[PDB]
């Protein structure tokens, strides 16, 4: 056991050299679980996977109010005032670096590369690996400020990925620019739809409380951000990036004044769906005064595959749990789509007129109140026109009240301490 420290630092001459090392130190502290530990991280690029299994821990950028969450170099780099926590496993591949707990281990890598075979087969999607999440939060009271969480699987070939041995397995998706193992460091060819599969940046476990992200960014494509059932999490002034089902799971979440950025390519089938909610009961997601928008070429993504001023139009979501899942879009501002893509895909709005799809789990309690369309269109009458049990008039609210009478407020989506 080591002493309690309320604040510990990460950086080349700080308390700890890696974020992993700092979390491991917290596991050894003589502290009550109620005593918070803040990990104050120097700006830098941290090629690490983390399991946060310690209560009341914060990850914060040492740059404070002057933190950046900007990407650079077509996704490959970050601002010098950014803290990026990144890793690269995704569905369909096994990795010589992967250890028994499904996380990267440099010592396992060395053994496996000497042996000529991996030691652990990647399950891929699902809760065994948390969709290969970079950061898996499995504790109460977790907070983060000014951090970029990323899975690079469909963003770029990282240093560590290029040095790993990556094995295509069941479900591997690849296009025509080389197999994943053969790509060199810095390649962005993995942004293409033909290489896309599920790879989470950030996953929250189930039954967790008091999780809050502030001024963070979460970077991925398919299944970027997961949160489990009965977890309360808030994302305040964050940026969430993705394509298919990029915010998913059964958490009771608030996205307060977030940028919701479609991270898609020119490929005609590369369409985004913001939410894929999976509640069996109770409250779902509250998207409160968010901005539906797009990534930018040269900072976030490679212009080779992103040729227009916006993403093509996408959708608010596709419910994963039938009937009982819940998402509320409240006071959303929706970009106008690039005029060329608007014509091609039949939508001036960056959200398709139908709004939602039944193509995952079915219909469920998907709501919209107070939309501003920057294009000036009014697609209210078109929303979910093909749905039969949750219909347009259930979804498109004229007053800010849900079907059970609940007023749409932040507090409606926070934990009720008496149960
Ligand atoms: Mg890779
Ligand atoms: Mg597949
Ligand atoms: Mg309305
Ligand atoms: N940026
Ligand atoms: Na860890
Ligand atoms: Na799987
Ligand atoms: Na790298």
């Amino acid at each position: 056991k080591i002493a309690y420290s309320e604040i510990i630092t990460v950086g080349t001459d700080k308390d700890y050299k890696t974020i992993s090392d700092a979390i491991e130190a917290i596991r050894h502290m003589e502290r009550d679980d109620s005593q918070r530990v803040t990990i104050k991280i120097d700006p830098g690029n941290y090629q690490e996977m983390l399991i946060v299994d310690v209560d009341n821990v914060s990850l914060v950028n040492a740059a404070g109010d002057d933190a950046s969450i900007e990407l650079a170099d077509s996704g490959v780099s970050v601002s010098d005032k950014a803290v990026r926590i990144t890793s690269y496993y995704g569905h369909g591949y096994t990795y010589y670096s992967m250890g028994e707990d499904y996380r990267y281990d440099e010592e396992v890598l060395k053994v496996n590369q000497e042996n000529g075979y991996p030691s652990v087969t990647n399950p891929g999607s699902g809760t065994a690996t948390m969709w290969n999440a970079t950061v898996y939060v499995n504790a109460d009271g977790f907070e983060a400020e000014g951090i970029i969480f990323e899975n690079s699987f469909n963003q770029y070939v990282s240093e560590l990925a290029a040095e790993d041995t990556i094995v295509a397995m069941e479900g591997a998706k690849e296009g025509s620019d080389g197999t994943r193992n053969d790509l060199e460091k810095g390649s962005t060819v993995v942004q293409q739809k033909s290489y896309v599969e599920r790879a989470s940046a950030l996953a929250l476990g189930n039954n967790l409380s008091d999780i809050v992200f502030t001024n963070c960014k979460v970077v991925g494509r398919q299944d970027t951000l997961y949160g489990g059932k009965m977890t309360y999490a808030e994302f305040n002034n964050c940026e969430i990036y993705g394509a298919v089902d990029y915010i998913f799971g059964g958490m009771t979440a608030i996205f307060y004044q977030c940028e919701l950025k479609f991270n898609t390519t020119d490929n005609k089938n590369d369409v985004g769906y913001i939410t894929a909610a999976q509640q069996s009961s109770g409250r779902g997601y509250l998207m409160y005064e968010c901005h539906i928008t797009s990534v930018e070429a040269g900072t976030d993504v490679d212009s080779k595959y992103y040729s227009y001023t916006t993403s093509k139009p996408g959708y608010f979501g596709r419910p994963w749990q039938a009937n009982t899942s819940e998402v509320v879009f409240y006071n959303t501002t929706i970009d106008e789509c690039d005029s060329t893509l608007a014509s091609t895909y039949g939508s001036s709005s960056l959200i398709q007129p139908a709004g939602w799809l039944n193509s995952l789990g079915g219909e469920a309690q998907m709501y919209e109140y107070g939309t501003t369309e920057s294009s000036g269109v009014d697609n209210s009458s078109a929303r979910i026109a093909s749905w039969t049990t949750w219909t347009t008039s259930d979804s498109v609210l004229t007053t800010p009240y849900l079907a059970d009478g609940t007023k749409i407020t932040l507090d409606a989506f926070r934990k009720n301490k008496s149960g």
